């Protein structure tokens, strides 16, 4: 029937029956359970997830059955019956964003979700374009710090037609120089972008934190390079509180987070190219990017610096490192009044989202694996919460390198 | 290519398939629509093809696949339920199920050690008393004066219109909690329902955070009797910091021996109710949950105060340097009094070691991402960073409803 959810630190149980609108497939079945893996392993189709999206829109506003909503209704048959597609109103759109960010299963800033900034760039017509449009959306998130939520949406996939593409996996990312001792300078996770950029004539650096060149690519066209204006990319220096020595490490790390690679669905519609942004949680730059053993792997440095007994796991030394590292990301925004979250409060809203959600929707798609943090993860309320994940539409979805 | 799930470690890039997976007879609580992957509780026909399918497995593992002793023993055991119902297991058998059932359970991070399990076979037991014998057999054997030995003691398996054999509690070792006139439990809140039972069978309770619950055991259609635990059987520690030296005035200290209690054991479909197992402790099991849990002993507050740290915000990460002082003292503790434990990184290392083994083994091995990645520093840890499949495997250990 429906899943019986149950919080072990309260005792109380939810039901979810939202899960029953579900209309994809996730990788699980029930002879094994595949819920931990990263990644997934005619026209009527399009006119029926078109239909779907503009009924929930129209009991969005509260207009269900209206005349609006029926005429819109032909609009779209109307549409897809002679080109096999249609296009969305911008307002249809902005929605579409929203409900995407609300139903995104592995997102703990979900609290936020009504609260996000759409530009419509579905006016565009060249890498170019695209690059002053991307230069817009980071000047209004970043703020000056103080960061606001945002999404910019490119022209949607067409039948027999390349896409629009934003190459890099995020819009700010430092560079990953491979050297032929094996070792990697920089950021290990942008190997290959770093090589794509260089062999389409980007001129490299030699330091551990060097801003990208986006690689934008409009249909059918090779991809160009274009370097973002150093006063666009606003980057915070790592320091700790108490340890003088920690600044002396030469660690920073970019303010604004945002996917530049994943795919935007609304109402069948794909859109390639819609990346999105917000603001970090901390355990993200702290945990993750700074001491995960396949990026910068700080650990063993700030262990030592520390002077800690490394000889033996049994000191605790990775954990003693790790809190430290996280502590200074915290205090270093917050001494460059940049926003940030840390994962204490950020599960503590994603607990009241929970709430928020299941007396909105009868439930809430989560995936527990990605909404527990890295660190500390049962002393932060999520990790004793029980979580449904499934497939809600409007989504962001992962899409091929396209390369 | 390949038809069974692909299995990716992201650390270092490598790609594994799970044809285990297949062997599964047994449904989980996930289907294509969603995920309830994250849930901690989701004939004689039906004996005979069970019952066949384990003696299979039993056979292969000797590696007398097809001979005539496994043809015969299959006519045994099918000739066997025709007349009874039921049928029995060799004691050998008993021993690779018990061992089978272990290397099987996803929940567990300590599967490495599988293959070194001593099964005390105590299927003639017939009192409480007898019980209460077997189990202090097993906590002595068990403890070893702190060189901590894996065991499982296995009692009579259920019978067709006869009553189980049942311990109650769901540990050997539990501390009381004692609900308070102020509505606050005093010792262990998980433990609040047990005491409260040991009490309307007759305890005299104390009214420490730490006593040491009797046990209630049940033998067949009769109501449970109460033994306490001589207390020089009971090994525990006291939690002491090694650098901080008012840790030790808090008076914390935790039990040597882990041991479940309530669990059954499914073997061939023959299904042992009482059949207690114990290994030795995983750091953060005492550390991070019995003892930071919110719902448990809840200490975090008290150590950070005693640390001067700024409890009145999140951001001070005042939870997370309190909770890593607490599965030190926890570790260092065990270490200075010579009690078997391992630390949350040691065993992870194992445990991938144990993946990479099995992987070649039986091409997969079922694993509970959830329950394995350790309830403080994940991803610092190596099996965060690896994908796993999760899968009912038989022989197994189960849940069971609780008796009362
Ligand atoms: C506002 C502050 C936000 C915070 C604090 C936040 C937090 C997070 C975190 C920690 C993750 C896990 C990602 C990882 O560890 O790789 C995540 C994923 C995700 N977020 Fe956000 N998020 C925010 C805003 C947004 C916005 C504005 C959108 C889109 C409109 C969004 C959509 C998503 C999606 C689709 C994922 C899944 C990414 C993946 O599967 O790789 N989030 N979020
Ligand atoms: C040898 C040292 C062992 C270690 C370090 C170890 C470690 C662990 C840990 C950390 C858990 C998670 C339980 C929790 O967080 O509540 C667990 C679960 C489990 N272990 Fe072990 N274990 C050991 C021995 C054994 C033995 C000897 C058996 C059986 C013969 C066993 C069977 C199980 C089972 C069935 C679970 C799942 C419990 C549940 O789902 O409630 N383990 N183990
Ligand atoms: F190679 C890979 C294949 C599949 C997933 C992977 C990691 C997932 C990309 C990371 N998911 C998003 C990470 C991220 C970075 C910056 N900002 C945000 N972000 C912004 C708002 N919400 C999240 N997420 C690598
Ligand atoms: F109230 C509940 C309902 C369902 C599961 C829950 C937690 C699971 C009992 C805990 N799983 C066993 C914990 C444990 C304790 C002591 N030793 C061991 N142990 C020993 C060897 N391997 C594991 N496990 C609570
Ligand atoms: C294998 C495992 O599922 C994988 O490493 C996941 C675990 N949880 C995560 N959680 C977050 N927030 N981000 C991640 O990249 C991951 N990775
Ligand atoms: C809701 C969630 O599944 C629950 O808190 C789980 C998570 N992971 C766990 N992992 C272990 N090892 N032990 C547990 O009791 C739990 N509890
Ligand atoms: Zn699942």
């Amino acid at each position: 029937k429906f899943p019986r959810v149950k919080n072990w630190e309260l005792g109380s149980i939810t039901y979810d029956t939202l899960c029953a609108q579900s209309q994809q497939d996730g990788p699980c079945t029930p002879r094994r359970c595949l819920g931990s893996l990263v990644l997934p392993r005619p026209a009527e189709q399009l006119l029926s997830q078109a239909r779907d999206f503009i009924n929930q829109y129209y009991s969005s506003i509260k207009r269900s059955g209206s005349q609006a909503h029926e005429e819109r209704l032909q609009e779209v048959e109307a549409e897809v019956a002679s080109t096999g597609t249609y296009h969305l109103r911008e307002s249809e759109l902005v929605f579409g964003a929203k409900q995407a960010w609300r139903n995104a299963p592995r997102c703990v800033g979900r609290i936020q979700w009504g609260k996000l900034q759409v530009f419509d760039a579905r006016d565009c017509s060249s890498a170019q374009e695209m690059f002053t449009y991307i230069c817009n959306h980071i000047k209004y998130a970043t703020n000056r710090g103080n960061l606001r939520s945002a999404i910019t949406v490119f022209p949607q996939r067409a039948p027999g037609r390349g896409d629009f593409r934003i190459w890099n996996s995020q819009l700010v990312r430092y560079a990953g120089y491979r050297q032929q001792d094996g070792s990697v300078r920089g950021d290990p996770a942008n190997v290959e972008i770093t090589e794509l950029c260089i062999q389409h004539g980007w001129t490299p650096g030699n330091g551990r934190f060097d801003v990208l060149p986006l690689l934008l690519q409009a249909p059918d066209e090779a991809p160009e390079l274009f370097v973002l204006p150093p006063e666009l990319v606003l980057e915070v220096p790592l320091e700790h509180p108490t340890l003088e020595w920690f600044a002396a490490l030469g660690l920073r790390w970019y303010a604004l987070p945002a996917v530049s690679n994943m795919l935007l669905e609304i109402g069948g519609l794909e859109f390639s190219a819609a990346p999105f942004s917000g603001w970090y949680m901390s355990t993200e730059i702290g945990t993750r990017n700074l001491c995960d053993p396949h990026r910068y792997n700080i650990l063993e440095d700030v262990a030592v610096c520390m002077d800690l007994d490394t000889r033996t796991t049994s000191s605790l030394w990775k954990d003693k490192a790790a809190v430290e590292i996280n502590l200074a990301v915290l205090h270093s925004f917050q001494l460059a009044k940049v926003t940030i979250v840390d994962h204490h409060a950020a599960t503590v809203s994603f607990m009241k989202h929970l709430d928020n959600e299941q007396k909105a929707r009868g439930g809430c798609p989560a995936d527990w694996a990605w909404i527990v943090p890295p660190i500390s993860g049962s002393l932060t309320p999520v990790f004793h919460q029980e979580m449904v994940n499934y497939i809600l539409s409007p989504a962001f979805r992962y899409q091929p390198d396209p390369w």
